[PDB]
């Protein structure tokens, strides 16, 4: 008799087990989804920042093109007023030999 | 029966003891998953903060181009015009040389 309070005692922990694990279970079976989603948004990232990482230096050398174009100019520009100046000298010089 | 039934007990604790270790394996897996998700959060994170990092460098380079490309311009004309100069004043002398 007394076998049988024990065995129904034990018919119970199997009942609340089976419980607890479908739950688990189905918990894990919810995270797995999500994780999941998770793992596809990264991948997204990751391909956006690879298009980013391009467009940075596509233009961080056109940067470097301009800022060496300008000093280009610069040179050109100081040359120029030398010359000028060099020119009027001359004229200058030729006027009072007239 | 007491010993037909003595039978089923026994049947019983290993059902306990199969889904006690089920349980464990069913926490370790969720505990993975725990793990997981932090560094999903925080690896999700790190990009979205090189994502605006870069973004900003873009914007940031772009508006030196922008910048420069004025600048560019302000020169070309500077630089037209001493040529025109400078033609005006070899004509000038050329011409005054020969009178002389």
């Amino acid at each position: 008799e007394t076998l049988t309070e024990r065995n129904l005692d034990l018919e119970e922990k199997v009942r609340e087990l089976r419980e607890t694990v479908g739950d688990l279970e189905a918990m894990n079976e919810m995270n797995d989804e999500l994780q999941e989603n998770a793992r596809e948004t990264e991948l997204e990232l990751r391909e956006q920042l690879d298009l980013a990482a391009a467009r940075v230096r596509e233009a961080e050398k056109r940067v470097e093109a301009a800022q060496e174009t300008v000093a280009d100019y610069q040179q050109t520009i100081k040359k120029y007023r030398e010359l000028t100046a060099h020119l009027q000298d001359v004229n200058r010089e030729l006027m009072s030999q007239q």
